[PDB]
């Protein structure tokens, strides 16, 4: 059992920010392009608890895919809370669940990723490259907007 959380500020429109994650997923591959070539539904309906998203990502150059079920959404803390069923990532890890947080609170306006994880064995790495991911996606959906 693991866990990974960081914390990046974002300058751009935190609300904005959530809504992607939360309602539009399927932009971050346009916003992305470099990291994510794609965002596919595969079953349920976007922004719903219990839909499957089909992810083709690229990592150090090496490409990769990741399948994901929505289990969280939470319009109080504007959070939402995938968990990985499928993909590269499974190799390694038992159990992978990632949370995206924005806080808008005060002049704070900021973006918490959350890695919850169980590896498969003793001697898999902490998923380090994976968070340096999402806060390369972070920026460049920062960017993008601003």
């Amino acid at each position: 059992s693991g866990k990974m959380v960081k914390q990046v500020e974002i300058l751009s429109d935190g609300i904005v920010f959530y809504e992607i994650f939360r309602y539009r997923l399927y932009l971050i591959s346009e916003m992305s392009p470099v990291n994510i070539q794609g965002v596919d539904l595969l079953e349920g309906n976007w922004g719903t608890v219990g839909s499957v998203i089909f992810f083709k990502y690229t990592i150090d150059g090496k490409e990769k895919t990741a399948k994901d079920i929505v289990e969280a959404i939470d319009e109080e803390t504007k959070s939402v809370t995938f968990k990985i069923v499928e993909g590269d990532l499974m190799e390694l890890y038992k159990t992978f669940i990632i949370i995206v947080q924005v806080d808008t609170k005060g002049e704070h306006n900021s973006v918490t990723w959350t890695f919850h994880y169980e590896k498969l064995k003793e001697d898999v790495e902490e998923p380090n490259t994976l968070m340096n991911f999402c806060i390369e996606i972070t920026k460049d959906i920062e960017t993008y907007h601003l």
